């Protein structure tokens, strides 16, 4: 049902797109002939990503370098991005703060930074993006994890931020169905993905197989373009089957009649 | 399995205990002859809770007033509460920032304030309380909501803060089975509760049967004493069935052996 032309000429933002899945999303969007604006802290890496996007066929490709620790950089990034492109059809929220597999001890700092970067910024970006996405009946694409659905050791602050994305964006989505705002929200529930960052963090600790990042990137884009509520992507067919939650869906619907 | 004598002489903190579910939890604990230390911003209301705690039979009851927007207050509160009781057996995390029902718009202040008070303060309190809780092989009781498990409109920021509690404390729960820290974590998933705050917030916006705050409070204490992983409290016998997530537990156990804990356990 997905066709690459659905993204042609679309105005797309991708965060954390200097490397990993983000960069791969930018490359697929370029190939589909979208307009892209990518962001990360490293302007020099973003310059390379952008040049390759243009090689690949992007309608246009630009970059804004900065940290999503800074909420005012964040808020202003969306405005500057929309002015470059002359609007906004898709906002792909993918960036995270640097993290390792380690037991939580006494690390409020890391918890607080994970919440600011992986969560608050995403809300800030959404608030700034919303007027344009309302004008275009656009998409919000929230990149989460299986650790944002299920509990795993070694990723406590990370998991809090990802669970928070589910709670916020899923609730916003219900609100859109009651005020008929035509902005889709796609939560992307990802298993281990073979990015450089992940593969280095995981070596000698985890023995799960990673899924290829290029296909991951593509499945996220497909899901957003088709406006799916959630996208599941893992190297195991089993976990994919087990990730669904019909109980949650019934329960949510059981209370649809409760609001005047 | 539960006996009220399980709480007799136990050293228990209850936050957000000037009214509602927190207050009823304090009263229950008192009847059971526990030691309580209650907290909230309002010293006036707290003092009344404490008096009545003593009348009901607490081994001892004290209060400390302050705001959980203040992380140094949160941290210092736990130390002081411990001094008062001569230890800590149970940390009951119940407070939130005042919230009303509203569609989201632009309220980043409210989103931040919800994450700070409803979630981060809970992490700061846990960090302060862990040394006492490790020594007593104690319990952490996290008050959450059905909005912390499932999506409803009009509570985006609240829901975000409650969802964060699950991911954080459930992830730490897994960590305690690797480090073998004997601290239980009970996440209490509550439906609409007839507290004064909620009954006000809900009138003319939502039509849901509320459950009684007193029996809700007892159920949180039962669950915590019995060191249960989750407590479910709602007026519907349906929602209590639909709120369990067995495929989540399957996925958790299936991946629990995929780690090499050697470096973390040596
Ligand atoms: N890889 C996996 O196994 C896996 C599994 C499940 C879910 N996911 C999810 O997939 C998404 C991307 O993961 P990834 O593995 O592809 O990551 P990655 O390769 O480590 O890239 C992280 C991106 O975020 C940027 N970034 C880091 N800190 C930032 C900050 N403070 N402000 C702005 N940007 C910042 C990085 O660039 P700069 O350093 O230059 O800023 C980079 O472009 C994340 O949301 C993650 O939760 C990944
Ligand atoms: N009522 C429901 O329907 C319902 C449903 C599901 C879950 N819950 C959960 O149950 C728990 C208790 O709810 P409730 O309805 O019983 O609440 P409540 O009666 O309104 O009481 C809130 C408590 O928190 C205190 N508080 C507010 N702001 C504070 C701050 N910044 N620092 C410290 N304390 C603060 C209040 O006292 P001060 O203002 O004097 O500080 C009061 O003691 C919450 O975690 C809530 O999310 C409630
Ligand atoms: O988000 C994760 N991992 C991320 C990945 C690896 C670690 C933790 C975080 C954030 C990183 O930056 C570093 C990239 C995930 S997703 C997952 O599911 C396994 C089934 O495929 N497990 C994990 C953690 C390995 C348990
Ligand atoms: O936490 C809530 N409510 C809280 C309660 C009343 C409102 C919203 C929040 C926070 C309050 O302080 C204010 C107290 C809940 S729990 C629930 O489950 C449905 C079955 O009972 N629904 C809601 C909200 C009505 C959607």
């Amino acid at each position: 049902e997905f066709r690459p032309e659905m993204l042609q000429g679309k105005k797309v933002i991708v965060t954390g797109a200097s490397k990993g899945i983000g960069r791969e999303m930018a490359y697929h969007l370029a190939k589909m002939g979208a307009h892209v604006v990518v962001t990360a802290r490293s302007k020099e890496t973003l310059q390379k990503v952008v040049s390759h996007c243009l090689e690949l066929g992007a309608a246009s490709a630009h970059y804004i370098a900065g940290t999503m620790e800074d909420m005012t950089f964040a808020e202003q990034f969306v405005a500057q991005a929309g002015k470059l492109m002359g609007g906004l059809d898709m906002l792909i929220l993918n960036h995270i703060t640097n993290t390792s597999l380690n037991l939580f001890h006494d690390d409020i700092h890391h918890v607080r930074k994970s919440m600011e970067v992986n969560f608050l910024s995403y809300v800030v970006l959404t608030v700034a993006a919303l007027p344009m996405l309302k004008q275009s009946n656009g998409s919000i694409v929230v990149v989460s994890s299986l650790a944002g659905k299920v509990a795993y050791p070694l990723v406590a602050a990370y998991s809090a931020s990802k669970f928070a994305l589910d709670g916020f964006f899923s609730s916003i989505r219900k609100e859109y169905s009651v005020s008929r705002v035509n902005v889709s929200i796609t939560l992307c529930v990802l298993g281990l993905i073979d990015t450089e960052t992940a593969m280095k963090a995981v070596s000698g600790i985890v023995h799960m197989q990673a899924a290829p990042k290029e296909e991951c990137a593509l499945e996220i884009i497909k899901g957003g373009a088709l406006r799916q509520e959630e996208v599941y992507y893992d190297s195991s067919r089993w976990t994919t089957l087990l990730i669904r939650n019909p109980s949650r869906k019934i329960l949510e619907e059981l209370y649809s009649t409760s609001y005047n």
